[PDB]
């Protein structure tokens, strides 16, 4: 009885195995638009993925993940609300089975078809295993996602999901340049969460993108095709992989704009 986004074990079940479920900094959450206030103190955001190295793409069961060669300091993430340099480990998205609902943060409320998240690594913590044992050892830049035109740069991520339909499945995964997933402008709202997935470590800076990238109907429906369950096994379609809003508790959701 593994967690997952099902009725029985889905993220209303998750406090169970994992307490901190309930914890006082858990995400995603709501962002309140007019509660957020513009905080001075943050310094510009820089995102340089130029020498980003991807290699690998896999099934996980609950998501595929893109990963990335994170020996070296190349794609990384520092500035805004970061003290330091956090490394680009890998990204995912969360999506739903029908395009008005999908994303695990929220606009006033408003939901978007899916959600992007690039997970990255405070480095002066050695390590992805040390930092989930730290208040500000991740940093994971999300990024929300809407129908409407094709993003080119995501094409290559869609045409490589035929060859890991089911759990457990990766596929070689070089030469991706993250940099194609990115909006225009680098607005953001910042705030202190955890991961969205078991284990729900508090260790989060999350830095959401106010301005929502495009993809085509056609690349999501993509999505849709995966498998949450394994090779061999009944179809469970990989849909509704998002965990829901959770209480904002003692927390301030503050804007770079
Ligand atoms: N949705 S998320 O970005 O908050 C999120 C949720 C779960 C993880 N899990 C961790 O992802 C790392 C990189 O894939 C793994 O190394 C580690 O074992 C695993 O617990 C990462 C980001
Ligand atoms: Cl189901
Ligand atoms: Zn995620």
């Amino acid at each position: 009885h593994h967690w997952g986004y099902g009725k029985h074990n889905g993220p209303e079940h998750w406090h169970k195995d994992f307490p901190i479920a309930k914890g006082e900094r858990q995400s995603p959450v709501d962002i309140d638009t007019h509660t957020a206030k513009y905080d001075p103190s943050l310094k510009p955001l820089s995102v340089s993925y130029d020498q980003a190295t991807s290699l690998r793409i896999l099934n996980n069961g609950h998501a595929f993940n893109v990963e990335f060669d994170d020996s070296q300091d190349k794609a990384v993430l520092k500035g805004g609300p970061l003290d330091g340099t956090y490394r680009l480990i890998q990204f995912h998205f969360h999506w739903g089975s029908l395009d008005g609902q999908g994303s695990e943060h929220t606009v006033d409320k408003k939901k978007y078809a899916a959600e992007l998240h690039l997970v990255h690594w405070n480095t002066k913590y050695g390590d992805f295993g040390k930092a989930v044992q730290q208040p500000d050892g991740l940093a994971v830049l999300g990024i929300f996602l809407k129908v409407g035109s094709a993003k080119p740069g995501l094409q290559k991520v869609v045409d490589v999901l035929d060859s890991i339909k089911t759990k457990g499945k990766s596929a070689d995964f070089t030469n991706f340049d993250p940099r194609g997933l990115l909006p225009e402008s680098l607005d953001y709202w910042t705030y202190p969460g955890s991961l969205t997935t078991p284990p729900l470590l508090e260790c989060v800076t999350w830095i959401v993108l106010k301005e929502p990238i495009s993809v085509s109907s056609e690349q999501v429906l993509k999505f849709r095709k995966l498998n949450f369950n394994g090779e061999g096994e009944p179809e469970e379609l990989m849909v509704d992989n998002w965990r829901p809003a959770q209480p904002l508790k003692n927390r301030q959701i503050k804007a770079s704009f």
